[PDB]
Order: C-alpha cells, then sequence, then structure tokens
C-alpha cells in the first residue's frame, strides 16, 4: 500500500506516508508544555505514524491564539520540548513542530470556553497586531493593531529564534503556519492587507512578510531537516481563480527559496465564504498546487477514512495525508489503517509490547 | 447503558464499569518501570475506563516472570509508580496495581522473544521456587526449588511490603495475584503442591499462602480502598466441579477476610487443559463464583465487543467488566464503546482537547 511506503525528504526518512498535523490542545500555561502534551504526543508517535508535528506554537506571547497555547519564544519554553522530542524519536516517529503567530484571531478563548475574542477586562487578555487595523468580525470581532515596520522586523525575530529552538530542541521538521487567517495568512490576503509601504498592495509586497520570514529563518534552520509551510491557497469567497493563481505563483516563490513541501490549506481569512467541505475535498486543490509549482505537498480534512488517504497518494493528489481527527479518537489509527489496507504483519506498526498480542 | 454506570467500592467510585485488567508490558529495567508505563497508563486513564490496573509487579527479583517485569521490592522502585499514579489520577480513573510472584514461572523470556525458560547459563536468570520441585513442563521445564517456611514467610512479607509502597505511591486499589499459575495459584492447586507441612495437603493447608498473605497484606493496606485478588478457580483439565467447589469456598474464605472483589480467572497451573475459548466465555463461571460466595466479581476474555460487555452487567455476571487486549489496539476503547451503545455526549468519555472535537 501507498499509505505505508516510508518518505525521504533532505536527510529524513518517514516509515510511512501518515504524518499527524499540527493540532492545538489548549492546555499549555504561560506558553509553558507540561504532561498533558508529554503523554498526547508520545502516545500518538508509539501508534505507528511516520510524522507527527506538534500544534501551532507561538513565537511570541501576543502571537498565542489562547491563554492555553504552547509558546517557544523563550529558551526555558523551548527546554520543555526537549523529553517530548526525545520520546516521540525513541516511537520511531519524526518530530515536527508548527511554529505560529495567530494576529488578529489571537486573544481568544478556548474552543469549549467560547472559542470568541476574550473581553476587554478580562485580565487574561491582550492587544493583537496584524497588517491592518481590520477585525476579522463574527466570533473574532477585536480590531488588531496596525504593524510597525519595527513589529515586522520584532515578529519575523521571532520566527528565528523559535526555529533556532526548534532545531536546538531537536525536532527534525519544521512547518511554518502561513494558514488559517493567523499573521501570515493575513499579510498575504488583500481582504485582510490594506497596506500601503512595502508589506502591502502588490502580489510582490503582500508576499513579502512571508518570504522575508522563510528567508530569515532559513537561515538558522539545517539544510538537511525539511523546512516546510502551512498555506491557505483559497477562501471560497468567490475570488477562488485569482487567488489560487496568486497562491501557486507563492508557492513558486517558497519553493526556489528552499521550502521542501506545503501543507495545503483553507484561508480562513475571512468568515463570509462558503467551503465546499466533504470527505479528502481539498485533494484537488492540493494536485493541482503540486503540478503547477512543482512542489510536494500534503493536505487534509478527512482522510481517516483510509481507503482514501490510499487513493489521494495513488493519484499523486499528495505525498504525505494528514490525519488528524481521527487520532484524537484513536491515538492508533496507523494501526487501523495497515488493517484497512491489508498491511501483512499490521500490528507492528505498534510497538512489541502491543504488536505481538494483536498480530 | 449499565457499563456507563458508576461502581462504589469502599470509599472509591469508579466513573464507569470498564477496568483495564493489569497487562505486563515486559519495558521495565531491573524492575524499574520508566517512560514506557507513564505515557501507556496515562494515555489508558485518557480513553476514559474507570479503573487501569497497573500489569504484575513483581514483590521480590526472583518473582518477576522475565526481566522485563516491572517490580515494587525497594522503595526506589514504589517512588517510580508515584507520578503514573498522579497522572492517572489527573485523567479521572482510579489507579490500581496488581502485585504478584512468578513462581515456577519465573525467569522466563519475553513473550517476544521465545516466551521460555530462560537457558541455565545466560546470566539473566535466575531460580525460581515454588510449593513443591515440580516443573510446569511445556515451555518453562525448570524445575522449582521447593520453599522453606522461611522462604514462606519471607514472600509473605515480601507482599506486605509491596502493599504498603502501593498504599504510599497513592494507589487506590490493590489486586493479589493469586491466578495464572504463579505462586499463589500454586500453593492452591494440588497439581502443583504436593507438600506435606502446614502448606501443602488438605484444602485448608493449600489455602493456606494464599489466606495468610491476603491477611497480612490487610494489616498495612487501608480499610476505606479496595482489596482484591486475582484466582484461577477452575483449570479445564477433567476436574472443574470439584475444582470449582474448592475455589467458590476459598473465595467464602476471602470474603470473610476483607476481600472486596474478586478477579475470576482460569488457572493456568498446567499445560494440559483443554480451555472452551470464546468471547467471554468466562461469564458463567464468574457468576457462579458471584451467586456461591456472595461476593462482587470481575473477569475478561473478548469483552472488547461492547455489546458484550454491556449484556455480561445487565444479566449479573459481573460487576465490572474488564477489557485488555482491546485497550492496546485503541487506548481510547471507552469511547468507542460510548459511541457503540448509544451513551449521550459519548466524545466527552475522552478528556476536553479530544471531546470536544468529536461530538
Ligand atoms: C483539535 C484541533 C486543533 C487544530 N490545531 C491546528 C493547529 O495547531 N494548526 C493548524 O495548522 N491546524 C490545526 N488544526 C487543523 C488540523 O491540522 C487539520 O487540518 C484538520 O483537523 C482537518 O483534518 P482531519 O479531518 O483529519 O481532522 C486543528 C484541528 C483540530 C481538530
Ligand atoms: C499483554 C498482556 C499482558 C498480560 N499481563 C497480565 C498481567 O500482568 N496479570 C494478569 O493477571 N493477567 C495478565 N494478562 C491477562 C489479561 O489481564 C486479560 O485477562 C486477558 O488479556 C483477556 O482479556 P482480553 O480478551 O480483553 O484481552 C495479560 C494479557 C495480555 C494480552
Ligand atoms: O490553525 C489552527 C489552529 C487551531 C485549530 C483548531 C480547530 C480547527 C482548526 C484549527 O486551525
Ligand atoms: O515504539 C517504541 C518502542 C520502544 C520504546 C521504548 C521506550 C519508550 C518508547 C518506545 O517506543
Ligand atoms: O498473569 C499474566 C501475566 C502475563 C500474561 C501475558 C499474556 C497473557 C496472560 C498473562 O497473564
Ligand atoms: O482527563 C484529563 C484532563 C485534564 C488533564 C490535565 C493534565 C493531565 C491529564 C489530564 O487528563
Amino acid at each position: 500500500s501507498a499509505l505505508f511506503e516510508p518518505y525521504t525528504l533532505k536527510d529524513v526518512t518517514l516509515r510511512n506516508r501518515i504524518a499527524i498535523p499540527p493540532m492545538c490542545q489548549y492546555m499549555a500555561e504561560d506558553g509553558m508544555i507540561n504532561d498533558w502534551h508529554h503523554v498526547h504526543l508520545a502516545g500518538l508517535a508509539r501508534g505507528g505514524a511516520g510524522l507527527l508535528v506538534v500544534e501551532a506554537t507561538a513565537v511570541a506571547p501576543e502571537g498565542r491564539i489562547t491563554p492555553g497555547c504552547a509558546g517557544i519564544w523563550s529558551d526555558a519554553h523551548a527546554q520543555a520540548f526537549v523529553p517530548v522530542v526525545q520520546a516521540i524519536k525513541a516511537a520511531g516517529s519524526v518530530p515536527g513542530i508548527q511554529i505560529a503567530h495567530a494576529g488578529r484571531k489571537a486573544s481568544a478563548n478556548r474552543p469549549w470556553e467560547g472559542d470568541d475574542h476574550i473581553a476587554a477586562d478580562d485580565t487574561r487578555g491582550w492587544e493583537t497586531i496584524a497588517p491592518s487595523a481590520i477585525a476579522f468580525g463574527a466570533h473574532l470581532p477585536k480590531v488588531p493593531r496596525e504593524m510597525t515596520l519595527d513589529d515586522i522586523a520584532r515578529v519575523k525575530q521571532d520566527f528565528v529564534d523559535a526555529a533556532r529552538r526548534a532545531r536546538d530542541a531537536g525536532f527534525e521538521w519544521i512547518e511554518l503556519h502561513f494558514a488559517h487567517g493567523y499573521l501570515g495568512q493575513s499579510f498575504f490576503s488583500e481582504h485582510s492587507n490594506k497596506r500601503t509601504d512595502a508589506y502591502g498592495g502588490s502580489f510582490d509586497n503582500r508576499s513579502r512578510f512571508l518570504l522575508e520570514t522563510l528567508a530569515a529563518v532559513r537561515e538558522v534552520w539545517p539544510e538537511n531537516l525539511p523546512l516546510t509551510a502551512r498555506f491557505g491557497v483559497l477562501e471560497y469567497d468567490g475570488r477562488d481563480e485569482q487567488t489560487l493563481e496568486e497562491s501557486i505563483e507563492l508557492a513558486r516563490r517558497f519553493k526556489a527559496g528552499g521550502l521542501d513541501l506545503l501543507s495545503v490549506s483553507v484561508g480562513f481569512t475571512i468568515p463570509d465564504t462558503n467551503i465546499p467541505w466533504g470527505p479528502a475535498f481539498m485533494g484537488p486543490i492540493a494536485e493541482r498546487v503540486r503540478r503547477e509549482a512543482k512542489l510536494p505537498v500534503t493536505s487534509a480534512w478527512g482522510f481517516g477514512t483510509p481507503q482514501l488517504a490510499e487513493a489521494a497518494l495513488q493519484a499523486n493528489q499528495l505525498d504525505l495525508v494528514s490525519v488528524g481527527r481521527a487520532h484524537l479518537a484513536d491515538p492508533h489509527w496507523a494501526y487501523f489503517a495497515a488493517k484497512e489496507l491489508g498491511v501483512e504483519k499490521a500490528s507492528w506498526t505498534l510497538p512489541a509490547p502491543y504488536a505481538h498480542w494483536l498480530e
């Protein structure tokens, strides 16, 4: 089966094509991860996936989505990941991390605690920053502060510091979070970026924050470890052909700038959209990006049906299949997939103390 | 559903009737548990089961089954359990432990490393002890040394020390391992106990080691925490009616001696048996013990089909249903069961960072 073929990118080899995408847990305290994360991540790694990407981890305190978000904005924050990385490696999975800045979507409640911007007088909240002083709307009505050029330089450096820390903590795979309406996505989108300086207006200017951040990170991230990004390539906002064309052009620039793989997503930049949800719905758009930018891709949404994951790989729509919620339901989803797809000795997807008894 | 009704025994309340029975991992080193066990057990606890019983944990080095067995024969061994117990409690499951001595079945290879007695000249092995100098046979040919009265006193005290350590490490549930052909079972069975002193011959004498050990443990184990045992009540050796009658009589004595619940098993004392394996096959024998000894029971073997677990509870065959291998396959089996049995808000069997997204 295609799903269980290994994959090599730079010096890193994944044992199969199952990636666990970043999934926020909302369990950190002042950015510091804890035994919630340790057990969650080590357990996932033991389930058999080839790659485990740690949740959106904030490069700066104000770049958390919520008060429960993980952070890597100090060396002490980074140190907290060391034992988890080591446990992921012990289980034979590749440890990755998504480094992030939530931009105008920051300072929000946890999803089971209202999912909305935190009230102004709640002592947990903070001022958000963005390309322009324009609110997302809906459940995220807070108007962000327009970034200064010095803010832009500082956030870029925060991404570099985060990547350097990720490297030194032992991560073997990094993903820059340029998707889902957060800071990077919001610099790219005309909906959110009304700047008239070097960082807004034209395609080149809207691309600039993303490209400069990638280039700056590339200076500290080892060339032998995959350098990746997540990027929303359309919005389902009635401007999809134009948006896709620009996004694919930016993907070509990312590739030329050393990006090894793109995780293809939806932008979620604004709320007034009409996303055609369905199992594997992203496959055709991922395939178009893959083909037109000639860049390896992953995508997600509904690939927990193992036959869908297999079909996407066989059709060359994807290079890796990201499977999120199914792993929250069953940490050992990769074993279920192995059985479904008829992998010989399927139980040996798991470590010996499980595999021996399930065979 | 019956499976998701809470259960109170002494001062302890289980959130549902799902018990995870002891399952050896064979991952300890010189008896010391490690991050294998931490993540395994914490992950299981988060999956939703009401009770998690830690694997057979040796009361003495020679009472390990294998070189990978957990031990609790020193305070330093016990300390290693403290963070795991605390993680189990944090997840809302009740932490239990099975304390054990493998008797003539000790000094064996791990199951995926031959499953047989360790060769005499292998530096990992050790002399086994038992009631009588008689081998199990088959893959366990080693003849054990016949215990002296001082050996008997010492092993009893090792069980007391183990129980005291379990208590002080924060366990809320203890299970004495008097099943599966190990030391305790082998004192009860005429197949393995040919002693002609106070510890063999008559029913009273064959019962004596088990009853004295229970009584000694009872002196240090808090009266407000469940005191339980696992015991093989028949062998499927052509002597089942006689063996069951004696085993039920011993169960009555255990109850009179403060036993709160019996985990009903098969003896596995000798290899030449004909066990009628099948899904839930133990239900009727568990029910007979429950009824005739008027004692709460659990049992196992094939209850990973949630409807079977439900039916056994509704028929009053069992008070708790133990589900073993299905939890190795899927740590979140209790969530699967909740869905199968139509529990409202089934995903909230799991903690918020999972439940919110699966609802
Ligand atoms: C609990 C949860 C948290 C998520 N957190 C992130 C995250 O940190 N970064 C990100 O880019 N996407 C995040 N996502 C999106 C997932 O990575 C994924 O794309 C999505 O869940 C769809 O895949 P699935 O159908 O397999 O779950 C999250 C999704 C879930 C359910
Ligand atoms: C990996 C493994 C290890 C076990 N170790 C123990 C143990 O430590 N003590 C014990 O009394 N039974 C042990 N057992 C038996 C289980 O507790 C249980 O009775 C059995 O697996 C049947 O239940 P199941 O069909 O749900 O797996 C073990 C079983 C397995 C599969
Ligand atoms: O980038 C993100 C971060 C969190 C999150 C939670 C649910 C769904 C999607 C998400 O995307
Ligand atoms: O897959 C594995 C195999 C062995 C192991 C040992 C310790 C911790 C984690 C492990 O994961
Ligand atoms: O008491 C025990 C201990 C280990 C074990 C392993 C497999 C099956 C049954 C077992 O019982
Ligand atoms: O079920 C839970 C809920 C919360 C929690 C926090 C830290 C560690 C484990 C936990 O388990």
